DNA sequence: GTTCGTGTC
DNA sequence: GACATCGAAC
């Protein structure tokens, strides 16, 4: 994954469509593979075009144009029939914790260049803006890039836009590059129409092949799902989980770090904080440290009120499942949810957490999320449903 | 307040 | 595969 599988490339370049002399670019294509696909596929009458930022890596054929430049701020004379490629991925911050590197001066002029940007968000998310935005009307773009812009909030803008900016075709893949720890997704978006179409593929020795899943001709922007008969089905069955209670997060590590109250060490009527190692189905295991942190249980509600309150707890990075267990003895944590019942709700906590808990509720968020995201995020945990026997607002 | 992507066994 | 980041980001 900075080489695409070729089948991937060819996958790719079968949904890959140009006019004659039309112009066909590359954004961050070293060697240009995209560019050499698509001319071995549909012949040369071809405007091609390779973007570039590192001249270690450009390496065009002569028949193709190759620019030193950072895509991201290139400003070309003219706009593009198609765009195709795999665009770089990765969070711009520092170096301690993320991948990309740039002084903040060239980060303030990305913000400044991408309506879509929003949170930490994404050079993949960048990239898909700034290709849109040099398509003619009618152009296609055909980009490999992570799934996560599927479901995550950081990628609101970027779906908003999307939907507005034209019709847009997406095709799970999944964890198709090797060594790369990553579930993918082909988008195919052109520059006209609307709506959107969802398709699974099928992987065989001929290459793969998409599988029409489901339509959405008046898409905007919302969340996209893997949906069947069977979760709407549950669906409709109860009310969302996020009417019936308040869902916070815990407090993050540095808050903790930072307590006069917290100790590095276990001592005197000190518990452990603890995360996701400390949360199973259905259980709390109290006795174990795995977060390098003691401090006493009465002193956690100076952090979040609500851990002086026994309550539900979700995980949230155990992969994309419903893990759930009822803390009752109301100790500190430093990771997962923790879900408050709204005024007027009655709750059964114990058919409830096995509600959660159960396979008919795995396969849901399975069926629906797959493995986009390494997590149950905030927006898939809200719309799970309950139903009158677990939960019952009054 | 809370989000996001591998990191390490 | 198991089993989950954890803190710089806003
Ligand atoms: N398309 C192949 C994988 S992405 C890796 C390539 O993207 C290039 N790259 C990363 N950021 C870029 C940018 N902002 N503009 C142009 N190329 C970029 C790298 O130099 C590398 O050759």
């Amino acid at each position: 994954r900075v080489e695409t599988p070729p089948e991937v490339v060819d996958f790719m370049v079968s949904l890959a469509e140009a006019p004659r002399g039309g112009r066909v670019l590359e954004p961050a294509c070293a060697h240009g593979p995209f560019l050499r696909a698509f001319r071995e596929a549909h012949g040369t009458a071809y405007r091609f075009v390779g973007v570039e930022i590192d001249p270690k890596a450009l390496d065009l054929p002569p028949w193709a144009e190759g620019i030193l430049a950072d895509f991201l701020l290139w400003e070309p004379g003219e706009a593009f029939d198609l765009i195709l490629g795999n665009p770089p991925y990765g969070i711009v911050g520092e170096a301690s914790k993320y991948p990309i590197h740039v002084f903040k001066a060239v980060k303030d002029l990305y913000k400044k260049a991408f309506s879509t940007w929003k949170g930490k968000y994404n050079l993949y998310g960048a990239f898909l803006e700034k290709a849109v935005r040099l398509l003619k009307p009618g152009g296609v773009l055909v980009f490999v890039v992570p799934a996560t812009w599927l479901v995550l909030e950081d990628f609101a803008l970027l779906r908003e836009f999307l939907a507005r900016e034209g019709k847009t075709s997406v095709y799970y893949l999944g964890e198709v590059f090797p060594q790369k720890k990553v579930s993918a997704v082909v988008i195919r978006f052109q520059k006209s129409g609307k709506g959107l179409s969802l398709w699974d593929t099928q992987e065989s020795e001929s290459g793969f092949t998409p599988i029409l899943w489901a339509e959405y001709p008046h898409w905007e922007g919302e969340i996209i799902r893997f949906e069947t008969e069977e979760t709407r089905k549950l669906e409709i069955s109860g009310m969302p989980l996020g009417d019936l209670f308040h869902i916070r997060f815990a407090a993050r590590s540095p808050e903790f770090k930072k307590h006069p109250a917290v100790r590095k060490e276990p001592g005197p009527g000190l518990v452990p904080v603890l995360t996701g190692r400390n949360l199973k189905p259905g259980w709390v295991d109290y006795e174990k440290n795995h977060s390098g942190l003691w401090m006493p249980k009465e002193r956690a509600k100076e952090l979040r009120d609500f851990y002086a309150t026994p309550h539900l707890v979700v995980a949230h990075t155990k992969g994309t499942r419903v893990v759930a267990a009822w803390d009752e003895r109301a100790y500190p944590w430093r990771e997962e949810f923790h879900l408050l019942p709204k005024e007027g709700v009655r709750l059964d906590p114990s058919s409830l957490v096995q509600w959660l808990n159960s396979e008919a509720m795995q396969k849901h968020v399975r069926t629906l999320y797959r493995d986009f995201v390494p997590h149950l995020t905030l927006r898939m945990l809200e719309r799970l449903p309950v139903r009158r026997e677990y939960g019952f607002h009054t």
